């Protein structure tokens, strides 16, 4: 079994490279897609709870996510495991690191310490980094303000972080490159990983 | 402004205690008296979703009771500690701790890893802890309103025996074997003594 997490901003082709490295994988592999809430009851209502959320505390809105990530992880994520799964994940901890920790300003090592509470040592056994620049992401927005420009850009810094102190599970992919390609380093860096 | 709150488990009188006590402070103290969610839409519909859990998860759990714990600091104890008033809390870190930390088993310093990112720093000035036997607790329960339910009990009042070990300043231990009319008392003098040394 393996536990595949997805990561990087938006604009950098993270659906479209999920799905289609989803169709080549299920060939070979039992997979799976998921993100989080994922369906999971308990998730869905805390979802609903951020949604409707006006103004929220950050740190409030942070342990709504950690309480959502362990309820997709314990009621999603492990049976499928379990069943000698792929599961593809979008989304997971770094989310959580990059855009709490460093883009919200609550701290990293903070957003740190309550994601590890959530996730209890069920660390990603490969975490693809969908590495795009802010340019070439803000123009995959446009195609799929001042405040949303600079938050993107904090989003991004906060994944420099992340991947600069840890790079075990961490595998980035150029995002810059045409989607084919993004898809192709992708499923090549998946499928070392699985035949390994 | 003073931020005291209120801990014990079920059967140490502890409703009764504080409901008495704070009828008695507002006489001569700007006092405010809650319990979380108390009130703040966020946290009543976190409360709601810990209610309708079945066999939820212990981690899902202790993480709902730390974000409603932070949505009624925010809302309603921080604001009322800005105004200068005294503010009396029923439960707040250490049922966390006892309840989720020790008794359910995730451990203590987890739990207070989980409520330091909720908190941020605002822990209590001042904690009254009703210090009930497990027998009188177990006595009590039966008056007012099985063996899994007694070893649960048991092994909260001994987290909380554990907590005050490691925290002895920020606890004043109250006889709660003792008639709840001198329960009620210790409770009020200790708080007076510390109210009127601020
Ligand atoms: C998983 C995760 C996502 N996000 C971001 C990712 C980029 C989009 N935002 C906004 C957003 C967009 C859609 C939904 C949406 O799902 O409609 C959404 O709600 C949730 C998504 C995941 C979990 C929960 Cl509890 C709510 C949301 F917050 C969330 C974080 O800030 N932290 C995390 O841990
Ligand atoms: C504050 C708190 C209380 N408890 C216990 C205290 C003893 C009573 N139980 C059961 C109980 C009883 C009534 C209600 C109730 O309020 O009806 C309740 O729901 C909540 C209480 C406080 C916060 C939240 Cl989110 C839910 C509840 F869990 C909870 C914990 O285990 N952890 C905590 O952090």
């Amino acid at each position: 079994s393996a536990f595949i997490t997805f990561e990087g901003p938006e604009g950098s082709g993270k659906t479209t490279v999920i799905n289609e490295v989803y169709h080549r994988l299920v060939k070979d592999y039992d997979v799976i897609m998921t993100r989080e809430p994922g369906g999971v009851p308990t998730g869905e209502e805390i979802r609903k709870i951020v949604l409707e959320g006006n103004d929220m505390d950050i740190r409030t809105e942070a342990m709504l996510f950690a309480a959502s990530r362990r309820e997709h992880l314990v009621l999603k994520v492990i049976p499928a495991l379990k069943e000698g799964k792929v599961v593809l994940c979008d989304r997971y901890i770094d989310s959580s690191l990059a855009y709490q920790g460093y883009a919200r300003g609550i701290g990293v090592e903070e957003v740190r310490a309550l994601n590890e509470f959530a996730i209890n040592g069920l660390y990603p056994d490969l975490t693809i980094y969908l590495n795009v620049s802010a340019e070439v992401g803000r123009e995959r927005i446009i195609k799929n303000d001042q405040e949303d420009l600079k938050f993107h850009e904090k989003v991004i810094e906060g994944y420099q972080e992340i991947i600069h102190n840890e790079s075990q599970r961490f595998k980035s992919v150029n995002a810059d490159q045409p989607l084919e390609n993004v898809v192709e380093d992708t499923y090549q860096t998946i499928i070392k990983y699985l035949e390994k």
